[PDB]
């Protein structure tokens, strides 16, 4: 028998265990809290969690899976967030380091807000490194595994331990080619090299030993018979998978030796332009099943997307078999195992095929759209 004094009833207020790191403080709120608000009266009652910048601080609620953890919109209501009596909130730190594989072989770490999406941290992460045209730019894990950029890092399963590479997903304006500044070609090199190297770019056998010679000369200096003999290339490094012949290295050699005393800044312009010159440069290529009337079989083929069309390209010839401007497509659909193209009346009938790369050719798609309509805007 006692009654208590302090007994009150009726009282409709989320009763939260706030945690900062090692220190759990358990905190009344009024659910309709803004969380905003709620970041305030945190700091005013817990003195951890002054250790920062509110804007570096946010509501974090976990989860068993890290995928599914949330940062809680500053712009909502507390009981937006279905929160019950003794749920936890973290007040926690926003900032994740991230590593970026650099050019010198070196990774640069960037802190990046682990709240945001993969397309808000890739402006963030041009002007760290200070790239300009960061809408052609996009992250692959250093392991074409494209991330997303609508959903962050934490939500497609990037753990921060992992180390991201940045590469060039669109092609849309191409800067001219300058000896005078080495560092920009070198770049424009880089770029260029890794993509025939990865196969992204597809070029001959031919033409893949061309470029292998002027790698020599940019790594090696001038070609030397007494060094650069039959056994001395790992072929893996200098040809694409497809074109790696024994048959190659003679042929790579040949090329070097044609470059006689060529400075390496000449030869990463000649890199340059021989890579844009040839009719796949700027290309992305995905591999489709066709069908035919009448065979019951389908047919490989390659999907080409560019700045300006889609193309049927053959698989080996790498000839145009039919080519639809952006401006033809009405609408398109991704399905885990299928892509289809509406062109309105332009033809009779969809365009529909087999992939795996559905969502992928989609976000090309669409990211080639966005940027010409933010050029447009940008233009008027």
């Amino acid at each position: 028998n006692n009654d208590n004094p302090l007994f009150k009833s009726a009282m409709v207020a989320l009763s939260l265990k706030i945690s900062i790191g090692n220190v759990v403080k358990t905190m009344q709120f009024e659910p309709s809290t803004m969380v905003y608000d709620a970041c305030r009266m945190i700091r005013e009652r817990i003195p951890e969690a002054l250790a920062g910048p509110p804007n570096d601080f946010g509501l974090f609620l976990s989860d068993d899976d890290p995928k599914k953890g949330i940062w809680l919109e500053a712009g909502k209501a507390l009981d937006y967030y279905m929160l019950r009596n003794g749920d936890t909130m973290e007040y926690r730190k926003k900032q994740r380091p991230l590593k970026i594989r650099m050019l010198d072989g070196t990774v640069k770490t960037i802190m990046v807000d682990d709240s945001k999406t993969v397309t808000d941290m890739l402006m963030t992460i041009c002007a760290r490194i200070g790239i300009t045209n960061h809408d052609e730019y996009s992250l692959v894990r250093e392991l074409l595994n494209w991330l997303d950029h609508g959903r962050t890092l934490r939500e497609q399963g990037v753990e921060e331990h992992e180390t991201l590479l940045l590469r060039r997903k669109f092609f849309y304006s191409d800067q001219n080619v300058d000896s005078r500044d080495p560092v920009q070609l070198n770049l424009l090199y880089v770029q260029a090299r890794d993509d025939i190297l990865n196969g992204s770019h597809p070029v001959s056998f031919d033409k893949a030993c061309e470029f292998a010679g002027f790698q020599c000369q940019i790594q090696f200096g001038p070609h030397n018979e007494q060094k650069h003999k039959a056994g001395f290339l790992d072929l893996k490094d200098f040809l694409p998978k497809a074109a790696v012949k024994q048959k190659g290295e003679r042929k790579i050699f040949q090329a070097h030796k044609n470059c006689g005393q060529m400075s390496e800044i000449e030869a990463k312009v000649r890199y340059v332009k021989l890579a844009r010159s040839l009719q796949t440069y700027g290309v992305s290529f995905f591999l489709v099943k066709e069908k035919m009337k009448g065979k019951n079989k389908l047919v490989p083929r390659l999907l080409g997307i560019t700045k300006e069309c889609v193309m049927r390209v053959d698989e080996k010839t790498k000839e145009v078999i039919q080519e639809w401007s952006l401006t033809n497509i009405k609408r398109w659909a991704a399905s885990p195992k299928s892509f289809t193209l509406d062109f309105g009346d332009y033809q009779d009938g969809y365009y529909s095929v087999q992939t795996t790369e559905g969502e992928q050719i989609a976000q090309l798609i669409a990211g080639y759209i966005d940027i010409i309509l933010k050029k447009k805007k940008s233009k008027d």
